[PDB]
């Protein structure tokens, strides 16, 4: 008995020879992308064999073997449908039906504070895929640069907490949700602020991440760890808009005096100087596609599912899910873990980085935004998506009345 | 082939007839119940052929069938370790450690709001599990009668999303916790109780149930409806606590007015007439074991686990379990949320319902309350139990660090 | 020299004899009414004299002096021009002026939430004033009797601290005002409401003044209070006012049971009785003309004006004048003392009971409201008042602009 | 007939000629200073002929006549008792009675956040009279120099009145006190500041004076102001003291910041550039004396009691007089404004300026604070003041009860 002779069989369909086309859409359709980063030892040897014998070209049972071994246990389970949804094709079929049902929502307003926003068109609405197992499926703009900016809130408190300690970064900020006109202080009643997805405990949980190191190593270090994040895919910064969130967050300097004076700060801050850290964190570009990487990284204990790479640690990402299920979506916070249990994040460039425990993490970008805050399709899809998949938080996996389950076959 | 035979051999160890506490001690360690309805019919069976044979006591192949044949379904399952949690004596034994470290915490101080909650000893500690399949254990205090007192607050608003929908039921309640200092106030902003966990939302909830009909028939209506969550064990009502809890509830009457002032009652409400009902719901009785089970038919989309019957809509059981999460713990609700992860609600009388969803319902009952109203060793069981074991709504099934995941065997 | 010839001398103007409407047109010109009960000797031994020689009717250095003496000196300063505002001739006409440009002001709605309140027509609008020395003046309709409502607030929180003292009455209730969007609570921190001028504190003060008697005494010594307070000018009450505003203070029961539960009583109190007998105290009745008459005694240290009669102590009168300074108009309070700086006191039914401290008292009525709840031509009146006359409570009395005065002579 | 000739034998005591000491003791015994700067012509012409006449030194009708002419009116006013405070001499008696009361009142901090308040002693104690008349005393500590603080809010937000009227004022600051505890809070419901009192309010307003001028300008214009209000008194500046409140103020920046976000100053405000002159106004120095003729200033319609020189509009003072009253004393004022009920304005350096309308102003400094801002002596000091003399606002000045009037005679 043997591994790959016998996956050598399941895809030969009984004939001698294996097409190498025949392979290759064989893989595209359990969800996994050629590209994959964990797959590359098996493409370099497509990649050999592909100039050695132009006149094939057919696989032996030797020669699929000469490819496949190197990544046989995982290739194998994308061909007897281990992963978490099995029938991948069906389910992007919804989620291309869920995007087209977003993609009328033409209300909203573009974010008009910065220029770098109001330049981006309402038009452009993308959706992007990826499982705990790497099968991914993107719809509309998902290779468009955009940035985080309070999307990158869980993200850096993913990664303080990932290395200081739980403990540590929350003697700093609090780990509640402050109250639907609570909305407007800083600091809740023991003088830290509400929780790191709002304004002053972001603020704040940056002057955590890495102390008695300068502002521009700071930033690579987070750079160093978002990429870890999101696979090595699309991971940017755009200066131009880090320059107008710059000379105009007034607020931010407000909160950040507040914070000040009141002593929230670790011992030796430089304040005015992160600002300017936090201010670049915002402006930190990725694409749908690569964020939904970051995104199925917390949705897989911390585990990158196109590398295998342990990026954060499983405190750090459950701390994570649960403060986006409270405090993620500004004033609609409430209402979005009502009707759609999902942790998520959304940003005024139009981001909502989305999970799904252990299903898959989404990235869903649509520049136009409703009056609390948030992307209008990205909220508008969200609600579609819990509608039609037993994915709410608070859905029961084996009574689940008539919405679909993409986990099970039939 | 044929069922009963095969689960015979599975049993038999190669001998020829199986003795009749063998089949029962092998079904009592599946952690089923042999006092199970499910399984009636399988021990009206032995209970008679063990009469119409006191020649034995020994099941032969055919003997043993016409046992079996009825409940073979759940007999199977339960011996072929495809319960919820397999290995379910090594949980229990987890739950009894557990426990017993809960025990050693003496402090708090009972409710000596009114004469009958000051007669409750502090010494008092229980715990009844009851999985979402019916694998019941439990160890302490477990058959004491308590007023569920604020545990029946998801209960009735459970009834009424079922009876009345969501769009209803939300027209009068809010749906969000209130912001750990306005627990003060009734209404949020839009003049509506903040959601359905508070003194002033049970109490506007509880104008929406079974109206038209006098009291005592909707009195009827809650407890018909709570006997069949709890699998009809003991469901009972305290009138020396009614009594009690309606001289000395200033406050809620206090909250009564305030609602009709404000025009947040149905049309046609009797407020004082439904502050009665309120005391009335308060004071109903369960024991440690009763309750379990009722948690756990909201750990099970509904359906109650030992009888099979579908108690709840969906829909109601999700919203339910929403709003535990979130406000179920009075002002530690957030703390909760935070460190533990699981829809909990609490009482005064010492009691905390637990939900692991897709897991198992618990009841956890110690008298002594802490400063914000909990019970002192069930908050420390619930802690406890989610260090140990992955059950945290965002820890992670496959990646979970240093902790048991009592749903899988080795 | 004599003191009833001189002044003999001074209005016969020379000649041998003087009319008796001559006398009692000179009189009046000084504001006095005839009927004033200081008085009441004078015009006893002037109805006498009016019989026995009808063959006059004119009286001489004898006869005259016959009549005067027993109130020589109040009849001397009357016509020396000692009285607080000398010309009040013109200042009576100033005052029509005022009437006649605030009776133009027609909006606003009369308060309808029961049927004695909503029956009184809009066009009813009538002032009333009254010095420190009893001089009367009115216009529009000040003998049409209406209910105080919450013009009795002050009234009873003088009776309260007369009878009690500042400090004991201030064990119950604050001294200041909550802030404009804290008039929904019901208490301040130190769970006492937060002045006798809100209903939470109305409330309170009226369970302090003479416990231990029954509802029946208790308002009859108000009664008598009240009755002292005006010269026995017309005071009563409504019965039906009364009916209809128990059977609808819903939130007045609201706050009665949220200041049981939180224990704002004094020992031994019958709650659900207070809130009856404040009920009653809202329904006294008063006229512009006999309610004017009790601001005066409260301009007036706390002596009535028209009988002479000390009626609250000088420190109740400091206490209440201060309080209605600063929370007497509802959320009008802050700009009301900002713009006019006099203490005044509204109430839903059209009533401004206003003083202006050492001068005259009075009472604006039109029962159309604003809303915050104020008398707009009543409101108008008293903007147009401090427009006029330096008035306000922080103009300098010497140095005073274009302002006019009516204490001055030329 | 000649008012020298007259006053003349009213200090002549029969007798030719008057001795100079002795006709300068009865002018200072009306408290008026010799130094006064309406009676220089007279004290010149003194020294005059105390030069061409050591021949003497006693005055005759006719040399007397000589010196007095200049400044005769006021002379007269002086010596028949016209003054304000007939009896002066009793009257600081009294002063220094409950200035050696206050002495005895050794609790409380020095404010200590920066060096130069951390400097003073905490026995130092100065009060410093000046009536509507100029009539003077002090006792205690009153040369000593110490910094306005927020003393200088009050001075500011009537020059700003003054130069601009209410309406445009109160465009950018509301007038009311904000509310015990939204003492946080920096802004109203309207998006202005609460009032001209608190740190924010104070800073906006500092945004109106003299818009479109440097600082250095600004400045010289608000001292232009001050010194004129002080009778040309010492109006210091400690630059120590604008060092360390720049450097120190984060609230303060906290606060500009917020301001500028929520556009609560007028357009083209360079925001830092008014928070240094901010800071600056604040280290404006003054002593007890030349304190107590800017409070004095306040009492007397705008006109500086001891030049006749017209310094702020009736309007400045009456709003100034208004929201001190209510907003002058930090957390205290409620209770401030009842218990003592006079305009006062208190700073972190000491000092309480206070006014009695029509009557006088004061400067009490005690460095030592008590827990809410205020100067333990200072406060002590105004609570006895009020208990002697019918000064509240809300005392009457004809019914009194035992309290002693300063304004009367026998
Ligand atoms: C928009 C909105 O929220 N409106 C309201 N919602 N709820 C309310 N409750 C009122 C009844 C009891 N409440 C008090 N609670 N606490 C109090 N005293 C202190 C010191 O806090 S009074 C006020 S008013
Ligand atoms: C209607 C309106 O204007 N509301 C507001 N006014 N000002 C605001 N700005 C915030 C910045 C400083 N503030 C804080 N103060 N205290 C805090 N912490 C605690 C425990 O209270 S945050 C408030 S929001």
């Amino acid at each position: 008995p043997s591994l790959e002779d016998l996956l050598f069989y399941t895809i030969a369909e009984g004939q001698e020879k294996i097409p190498v086309h025949k392979f290759i859409t064989a893989l595209k359709s359990t969800g996994l992308r050629t590209s994959d980063p964990r797959l590359k030892e098996c493409m370099d040897m497509l990649r050999l064999t592909l100039q050695t014998t132009s006149d094939g070209v057919m696989l032996d049972k030797d020669l699929f073997k000469k490819c496949v071994q190197s990544n046989i246990v995982l290739l194998t389970q994308a061909f007897r449908r281990k992963f978490v949804i099995p029938d991948f094709m069906s389910f992007t079929s919804h989620i291309d039906e869920l995007y087209e049902s977003a993609k009328k929502q033409s209300g909203g307003k573009v974010a008009d504070y910065i220029p770098q926003l109001a330049k981006f068109s309402p038009d452009l609405w993308g959706v992007s895929v990826c499982t705990a197992d790497g099968q991914r499926h993107s719809t509309g703009d998902t290779k468009v640069p955009f940035c985080l900016q309070s999307c990158v809130k869980p993200l850096k408190y993913a990664i303080a907490v990932n290395d200081l300690g739980t403990e540590y970064v929350h003697r700093y900020v609090g780990k509640e949700p402050s109250g639907l006109r609570f909305n407007k202080l800083f600091l809740n009643e023991d003088d830290k602020p509400h929780n790191p997805m709002v304004n002053a405990g972001a603020i704040v949980v940056t002057s955590l991440i890495k102390q008695g190191v300068n502002n521009a190593e700071k930033f690579d270090y987070v750079m160093q760890f978002l990429n870890k994040m999101a696979g090595n895919e699309y991971v940017g910064f755009s200066n131009a808009t880090f320059q107008s969130e710059r000379e105009s967050g007034d607020r931010n300097f407000a909160i950040g005096y507040y914070l000040k004076e009141k002593k929230c700060f670790p011992e030796g801050t430089d304040m005015v100087g992160i600002l300017d850290f936090y201010f670049q964190l915002c402006s930190i570009e990725v694409t749908c596609e690569s964020a939904s990487v970051m995104a199925a990284t917390l949705a897989n204990g911390g585990f990158c599912p196109i590398t295998g790479e342990r990026v954060l640690s499983p405190e750090a990402v459950r701390n994570t899910l649960s403060l986006m299920h409270s405090c993620g979506m500004y004033d609609f916070s409430g209402q979005f873990a009502f009707h759609v249990g999902l942790p998520a994040k959304s940003g005024v460039a139009g981001g909502i980085l989305l999970v799904v425990p252990n299903v898959m993490g989404m990235m869903c970008w649509s520049p136009p935004l409703d009056k609390m805050g948030n992307s209008v399709k990205g909220i508008h899809f969200c609600h579609d998506l819990v509608s039609l998949c037993n994915f709410h938080n608070y859905d029961n996996l084996r009574h689940f009345a008539k919405k679909l389950d993409p986990r099970r076959e039939g």
